[PDB]
């Protein structure tokens, strides 16, 4: 019937890998959500080439999952 209302939201909270919904994703350390499956790997065949890092697919970061959990008191400015 009527347009306009009930909305007007903005929101980035999809998985722009596979392309879905999000229901529990983790934030990267650079800012992104993802699924536990488009992040995590079972099937690993790099036996010639060395490396094993779940890297950001969305734009490219080298992050980690220690980071985060690495420093909760002394933090750095950022503004
Ligand atoms: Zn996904
Ligand atoms: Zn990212």
């Amino acid at each position: 019937g009527s347009s306009g209302s009930s909305g007007n939201v903005q929101e980035e909270v999809t998985c722009p890998i596979c392309l879905e919904l999000l229901t529990e994703p983790l934030s990267l350390d650079c800012g992104h959500s993802l699924c536990r499956a488009c992040i995590t790997v079972s099937n690993k065949e790099a036996v010639t080439s060395m490396g094993g890092k779940s890297s950001c697919p969305v734009c490219g970061i080298s992050y980690s999952f220690e980071h985060l959990q690495a420093n909760q008191h002394l933090a750095n400015i950022v503004e």
